[PDB]
């Protein structure tokens, strides 16, 4: 029961096990390959990142930021932002 | 200081027994009926009333089995108690929107 | 969006000024005579009518002083407001039940 990641304020669907970091802010960060119903906004930044240039990630549905995107490319999405549940 | 139920007021857990389950006591997590919880982990509780056997079907805790959790006054349920697993071997995760804090 | 007076209708808070006091905006408390609230926290609000002097017994917050909040208008009794603490200094718990929600 923790195989599908969703928005922890609206439900959507954003990643999975499957396509499976603990830093300091100037996190507990999860790592994936893919993600999906998320929207990325801005311009790519490489200020103070924790790996790759990152652009912010929000939830597509309610607009609550889950991460970055990283530009080869991947996602790092908040672990605290998320829930976990089965497929 | 002292967690109650909500719908009758039955005394159930301290805010004193809040344990960080992987680094936070707070977690939220989805059902398969796509319900979405905020789960607090308490090392200890009172005034429930556990129901059936323990399963591990879906469980959100690696290792753990679950059994339902009702309030042992008016039968709302409350969360679910976590055995099987260990250090620590037990635990309760209760949501939190169905307690009411207040004064001991 | 903002919050009103649901007797009344005198404009109250704003949803851009809720404030999660210990991780969450809204808390379930009780008093000790065990009446239970769904309470809201605000940083600001206005419109209201602030009664008697501040008081730190049974405070819901930690390191706060309260007063009891009435609608300025009607009188009905829509919360706390919360003092003498830091970060903030000052903020209002409010009854979700007591306020309607709607556009500016
Ligand atoms: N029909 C249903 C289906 C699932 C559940 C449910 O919450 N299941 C939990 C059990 C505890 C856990 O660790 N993971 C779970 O998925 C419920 C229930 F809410 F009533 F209990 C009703
Ligand atoms: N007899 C009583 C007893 C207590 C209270 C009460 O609300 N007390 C709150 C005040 C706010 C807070 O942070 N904690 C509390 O315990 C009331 C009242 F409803 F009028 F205000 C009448
Ligand atoms: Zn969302
Ligand atoms: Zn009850
Ligand atoms: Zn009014």
């Amino acid at each position: 029961g923790a195989s599908i990641f969703r928005c922890r304020q609206c439900g959507q669907t954003i990643s999975r096990r499957d396509w499976l970091h603990v830093v300091f802010n100037p996190f507990r960060v999860w790592c994936f390959s893919l993600a999906q119903g998320l929207r990325l906004i801005g311009a790519p930044s490489g200020e103070f990142s924790w790996f790759y240039d990152w652009t912010i990630a929000l939830c597509g549905q309610c607009g609550s930021h889950l991460g970055w995107h990283y530009e080869q490319t991947f996602f790092g999405l908040i672990k605290d932002r998320l829930a976990e549940g089965p497929a």
